């Protein structure tokens, strides 16, 4: 049956087999859940310190590459730059903090980002009751949850040399999920995707992001770059 020309639908390749992603759901440790609800539902004047906290975490994960090379010289062989990118997306109302640090394994996500008690949590909640500035969160071992000052949902995609790529996600409310991530491989490191609250969209603006990096994150020790989508 001779053909000279086919239409796109005719030569569309068959899909790759559908992948299964395993998902597990975990409750927050009780005092973490209480802290998240305090953070979400209280007015604070200095919410901009979330970014300091996330940049701090990335800088710590980058410093670990340096040191892990003393017990595993392999890492010296990676060609990846040690750096942080800040990626606002005004279309989707997200701010993404990307690093090429060590990343997290699946058990690191479960144990580090919600199921284990930080010993300062109760003290910090009492300091907040007594009127402390939210800025002091870092010093109490629970800085990651400052994300919820500005974000209604947080997704963390991460890949560690010793595990496969995983996605942690939570909209608070007492639980989070961890699910194998078979989508776009991100390479070693972590991406924290903040789905911003409607009244916190200032943190998509280039001037506002530059202002808070300069105010609170001047000793990262690694290049940080802000990607700005061209105005159409
Ligand atoms: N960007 C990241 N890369 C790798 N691990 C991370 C990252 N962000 C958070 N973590 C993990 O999450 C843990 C909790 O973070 P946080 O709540 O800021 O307390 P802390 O920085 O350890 N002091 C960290 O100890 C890391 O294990
Ligand atoms: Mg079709
Ligand atoms: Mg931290």
């Amino acid at each position: 049956v001779p053909r000279g020309s086919h239409m796109p639908e005719e030569t569309q390749t068959q899909d790759q087999p559908m992948e299964e992603e395993e998902v597990e759901t975990f409750a927050f440790q009780a005092e973490i859940a209480q802290l998240m609800s305090l953070i979400i539902n209280t007015f604070y004047s200095n919410k901009e310190i979330f970014l300091r906290e996330l940049i701090s975490n990335s800088s710590d994960a980058l410093d670990k590459i340096r040191y892990e090379s003393l017990t595993d010289p392999s890492k010296l062989d990676s060609g990846k730059e040690l750096h942080i990118n800040l990626i606002p997306n005004k279309q989707d109302r997200t701010l993404t903090i990307v690093d090429t640090g060590i990343g997290m394994t699946k058990a690191d996500l479960i144990n580090n980002l919600g199921t284990i008690a930080a010993s300062g949590t109760k003290a910090f909640m009492e300091a907040l009751q007594a009127g402390a500035d939210i800025s002091m969160i870092g010093q109490f071992g629970v800085g990651f949850y400052s994300a919820y000052l500005v974000a209604e949902k947080v997704t963390v995609i991460t890949k560690h040399n010793d595990d496969e790529q995983y996605a942690w996600e939570s909209s608070a409310g007492g639980s989070f999920t961890v699910r194998t991530d078979t989508g776009e491989p991100m390479g070693r490191g972590t991406k924290v995707i903040l789905h911003l609250k409607e009244d916190q969209t200032e943190y998509l603006e280039e001037r506002r992001i530059k202002e808070i990096v300069k105010k609170h994150s001047q000793f990262i020790g690694y290049p940080i770059t802000l990607f700005v989508e061209k105005e159409r």
